[PDB]
């Protein structure tokens, strides 16, 4: 099969946040997160992207493959799930590390012994809606999509000490200061790649109830929205 990736240090997986459903923004070391937008990170149109799955049960691995390929109904892009070589997208299932993917072709800047995507909370009992939501969302990032997030009406009620502890773990290794600029300041304003915000978007950024004092952390958006479908077709046209 595939060559083993280097393992996540288990000391850097933060205890107590098992099951906390956090999608983490991630970028190749030293790059500017503001530059990682779909017009810059999109794959060559018509690409067939090789994907490798590392670990996971056969059931979870089948679910990843099932829902990742939903994007190809609308985008002129195909995922080829392979078991040899160095795949372009490398998916791990490290429990407790959150879920994340590098954006678009930024995956190609990741060392070949490291993962480019992680699913941190799936198990064999996970619901179909949660598989659909999280897998389509993360492969959205893999196509270059960023989070959709509308301007907060009221400041997010961050449980700041739970947050500082969580983002100190792998893979960000963020300081107190790092969280203040990259997380708090980022989501204090609108984040969007659409001309108008789409409350139904699969790319909606949900903030975990493990990281806040109140509010509803699980939105409705578990399938591609009409805007998701229309936009991804303009990025990757059948041309
Ligand atoms: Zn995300």
């Amino acid at each position: 099969g595939l060559k083993e990736l280097r393992a996540v240090p288990k000391a850097d997986i933060v205890s107590g946040f098992e099951g906390a459903k956090v999608c983490k923004d991630v970028y190749p070391k030293g790059t500017d997160p503001r530059g990682a937008v779909v017009r810059s990170t999109k794959w060559p149109n018509g690409s067939v992207i090789t994907v490798g799955l590392y670990g996971g049960t056969p059931y979870v691995r089948s679910k990843v493959k099932q829902y990742a390929q939903e994007w190809s109904n609308y985008a002129n892009i195909t995922f080829n799930f392979v078991e040899s070589g160095t795949p372009q997208i490398r998916v791990t299932f490290t429990q407790g590390a959150g879920s994340y993917s590098y954006l678009g072709t930024q995956a190609l800047s990741i060392p070949s012994n490291e993962e480019t995507m992680n699913f941190g909370w799936f198990d064999d009992s996970t619901s179909d809606t949660e598989f659909s939501r999280t897998v389509i969302h993360e492969f959205g990032h893999a196509l270059g999509m960023i989070h959709e997030h509308q301007h907060p009406l009221t400041n997010i009620p961050w449980d700041k000490n739970k947050v500082y502890a969580y983002y100190a773990g792998y893979p960000n290794y963020w300081s107190k200061k790092d969280v203040d600029n990259n997380l708090f300041a980022t989501y204090s304003t609108t984040q969007t790649q659409y001309s108008a915000y789409d409350t139904q978007s699969i790319m909606h950024y949900s903030i975990s109830s493990a990281l806040t004092t109140n509010g509803f952390s699980v939105g409705n958006n578990s399938v591609l929205s009409a805007t998701d479908k229309q936009f991804i077709a303009t990025v990757y046209p059948r041309n």
